[PDB]
């Protein structure tokens, strides 16, 4: 393999040189003869073995002591020695608080699909490795939401639950996000609420939830601790900051009755640090406008409001070449940004966000020797070519520590 | 080495890809690093040794395509190409193979959203051409046929293959019809900034520039490795659309216009090991190629500020989405203008819809369709088109269109 890789920005002619790719660890799914960069996901009861774990822990501990300019120190060699002994006598090991914090920050720093990574170093890490029950999971998660929401001045956070052991005692948040809206399939095939969450809502309802059956019902937390069956918990509604969507120029836009929650918090991913697997690690930041305005509101298999918005704009909807869809999508995304800003809820438009990412990516090349980025995800779902990332060549590779996907818990859980 | 599935996440349609098992050119990716966003991922004169397998493979898929694999014609066409590579170090394609080759290079073009049309391709054989005047003649016939008074038709003209690398046929323009770009004394750029260097090459070669904003560049034609020569396309062959908006009547005051015929002239057509370094090909525009990229790139006409100015939009903050609002209007005007002048154009909703249908077809009858998501997804309104939620496998099939160095970096004058 080659030691230097060049990427070019075709708008500004800047050429950057990647050496960091040499440290990539996992497979991309691509080979010499096929590229899978547009594939979304290129037994979970199986856990790492002693001999698998020794080099994974050593690699991470080396990286950690290199970051603190203590590589090869006495502290470093004693840490290696200590971790090798735990793995030998228990087939696992425990991270120090400082290592858990470094690893989490670096999982975000390595997240090739995240346009927000300029902020990676500023991440509040909540250590919840002492949790044993689902009530305690709920307690930890409520503090996360409250801290991260911060009355509208959102702060990025992660809460980390105990690592996997034998695979039969996993902690999971069954929710895909801490805060989502319920989706109710109707007898007539229509959908009330959020179509993306129909399946999860049926699971909550089965487990005992009484749904209000409205358009914006915050789902309950479904929490699994130490491998037990999950348990329901209603987030205190005063902890769920919401934003009603109105438009600066169109008086009627509030009449759609749209609102959205302020805190995007992914809760279904796996955090891998030095070969340890933290199956429950909800993390939160703040929204880029387009995630709400374009996808959540205008995807066909979502709230699907372009039609109704276009009707109220009186657009010719008979032919596609009028571009009525594109015209309504922009107004929708103006109303989303206008609403969050009026209510002083942190949010970022796709211009500012991509602009920050280019600056971040250049800094990482300069100071770190590269910045893995997944162009298919970094480029916003609207107005792509008028943002700087569109013209930026990117290298995509998997560095550890990292956030990974994992199967849905209802597909694997053994019921007590 | 398996059948691979691709999922559409809107419709949940899953297609199974076997065609990739037949590819042999490289993508640029590795198990550890993906280069799906590198534009040109990573001398060229092959010898007899490399040439016969490539040729044998191409004849194989040709006779396979016409339901006569392993026939007498197939046996004999193999030995004819064998003898010919043997003695002359190259070989000549039949007319049928040439047509089949050009159509399948289009069909194999991962970056092209317009491939549902791939087999309606008019192939002009120009392999008898020897001079730049002959090139100019074949190019004028191409432009006249493909334009067709507005009802455009897909066409490719194929000049002689590369031989020793010293006698290359090259069209120095990147497209047959483009506007010129001028560096100003005050620093700015008049016309099209992407063509500033090529415009100076033409001026240096004797061209007298009008120094307007939409000046059609002359053809610069290189035949058999000689110095390129300048030719003016007859203006009556150059169809142009003045851009006006159906709601904003001030839009015509902008004085914008574009040409009707997109005709890529700087690529290399590779068929069965043969290199056609001159093969201008043309179809018709997707509205966004003009209205998003040509007019609204920073490194191009960069007209967004002017438009949102006349729309009287709040341009202080980025979060008013004033760029995005002006972009849709510009792209309505392009589509409105072309349709009103009855020049063939497709909008990015209809084209991506067609490409999905094309994909279904190719998976049905061919077992796959190589597709470059990065290039297939339109440069605006991405996720409200069907291709955004379409998984695509990218892989390199031949015959194919490849990039080649710009001639002014390679050519040795005299
Ligand atoms: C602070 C502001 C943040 C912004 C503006 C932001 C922005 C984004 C966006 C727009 C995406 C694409 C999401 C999608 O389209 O589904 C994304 C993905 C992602 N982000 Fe960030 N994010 C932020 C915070 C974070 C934090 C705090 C973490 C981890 C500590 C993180 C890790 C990730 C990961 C792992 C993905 C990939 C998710 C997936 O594959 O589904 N992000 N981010
Ligand atoms: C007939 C209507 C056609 C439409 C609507 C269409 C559409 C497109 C578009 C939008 C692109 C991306 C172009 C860019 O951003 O530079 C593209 C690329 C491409 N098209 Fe098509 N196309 C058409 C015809 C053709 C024909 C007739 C050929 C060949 C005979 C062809 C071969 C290619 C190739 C090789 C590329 C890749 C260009 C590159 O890598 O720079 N296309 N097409
Ligand atoms: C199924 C139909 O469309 C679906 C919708 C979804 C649209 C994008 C999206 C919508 C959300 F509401 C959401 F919470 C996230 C979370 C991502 C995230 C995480 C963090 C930490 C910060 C931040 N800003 N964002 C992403 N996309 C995956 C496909
Ligand atoms: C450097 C960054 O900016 C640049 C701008 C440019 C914008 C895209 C573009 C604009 C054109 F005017 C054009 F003719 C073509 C030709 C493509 C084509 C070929 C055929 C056969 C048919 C058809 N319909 N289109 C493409 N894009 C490559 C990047
Ligand atoms: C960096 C990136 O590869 C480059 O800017 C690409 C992105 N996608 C594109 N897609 C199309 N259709 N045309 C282009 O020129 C580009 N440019
Ligand atoms: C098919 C394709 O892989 C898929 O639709 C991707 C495209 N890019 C994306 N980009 C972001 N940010 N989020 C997404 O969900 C997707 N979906
Ligand atoms: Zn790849």
């Amino acid at each position: 393999c080659p030691r230097f890789l060049k990427v070019k920005n075709w708008e500004t002619e800047v050429v950057l040189t990647d050496t960091l790719h040499l440290k990539s660890t996992l497979e991309t799914g691509c080979t010499e003869y096929i590229c899978m960069g547009s594939i979304m996901h290129p037994r979970p009861e199986d856990v790492a073995t002693k001999d698998q774990l020794f080099p994974l822990a050593k690699e991470f501990i080396d990286q950690y002591y290199s970051s603190i300019k203590r590589f090869g120190s006495k502290a470093h060699m004693e840490r290696l020695e200590e971790v090798n002994k735990e793995i030998d006598t228990t087939s696992t090991y425990q991270l120090k608080d400082t290592e858990l914090i470094y690893g989490a920050k670096h999982a975000w720093r390595n997240a090739s699909r995240c346009v927000g990574r300029i902020q990676w170093s500023k991440l509040q890490v909540f250590d919840a490795r002492d949790c044993t029950t689902a009530h305690g999971m709920f307690n930890y998660i409520c503090n996360h939401v409250k801290y991260a929401t911060n009355k509208g001045n959102l702060r990025s956070a992660i809460t980390i639950f105990p690592q996997r052991t034998d695979g039969k005692h996993d902690f999971r948040v069954w929710n895909s996000q801490l805060i989502r809206y319920a989706g109710y399939k109707q007898p007539d095939g229509s959908t009330l609420g959020d179509p993306a969450n129909v399946q999860f809502t049926e699971i909550c309802i089965q487990q005992g939830w009484k749904p209000p059956r409205g358009r914006f019902d915050v789902l309950p937390l479904l929490l699994q601790a130490n491998g037990n069956d999950p348990e329901l918990f209603q987030i205190p509604p005063e902890l769920v900051l919401e934003v009603p969507i109105r438009h600066p120029k169109f008086e009627w836009f509030k009449d759609l009755g749209l609102k959205w929650y302020g805190l995007p918090a992914v809760s279904n991913m796996l955090l891998e640090i030095g070969g340890l697997e933290f199956s429950a690690c909800p993390f939160s930041g703040w929204y880029m406008g387009t995630e709400i305005g374009v996808r959540d509101y205008c995807d066909n298999s979502r709230y699907n409001i372009l039609e109704e918005v276009a009707k109220k704009m009186n657009l010719d909807m008979r032919k596609t070449s009028s571009l009525w869809k594109d015209q309504a999508l922009v107004e929708i995304n103006i109303a989303v940004l206008y609403s969050f800003q009026s209510d002083k809820v942190t949010i970022v438009d796709h211009h500012s966000a991509t602009e920050s990412f280019i600056k971040h990516m250049e800094n990482e090349y300069r100071c770190r020797g590269g910045c893995p980025a997944d162009w298919v995800w970094i480029v916003p779902p609207m107005s792509g070519s008028i943002t700087p990332v569109f013209h930026q060549e990117m290298l995509n590779y998997r560095l550890t520590p990292s956030f990974e996907y994992q199967p849905d818990p209802w597909n694997t859980h053994v019921w007590k």
